[PDB]
């Protein structure tokens, strides 16, 4: 089932969670209007949605 | 002019506190070896990426 991730043209909501045990940073993407989470690396929601991004840590962080 | 209002491009968050009630982070300017006190929600709209960096190097 693709697409996944960015790919599925969904807007970014929320991300649930964080995993890094790939070696690489990636978030849980809640997507708007969709029941569908996938993993997307960090680096690319820091570009596309950093203010998401941010309120992840400020959530977990803080 | 302290802050944003010094027109510096920020650097890097050298830390965090919230002893004043609100999240606030203490900011290193690049062309500065003054940092200054900024509130999270203002460097959040202003400098979303530091803001990020200084996330990921702590967890």
């Amino acid at each position: 089932d693709k697409p996944r991730g960015f790919a599925r043209g969904l807007d970014p909501e929320r991300i649930i969670g964080a995993t890094d045990s790939s070696g690489e940073l990636m978030f849980l993407m809640k997507w708007k209007d969709s029941d569908e989470a996938d993993l997307v690396l960090a680096k690319e929601a820091n570009m596309k949605c950093p203010q998401i991004v941010i309120a992840f840590y400020e959530e977990r962080l803080t």
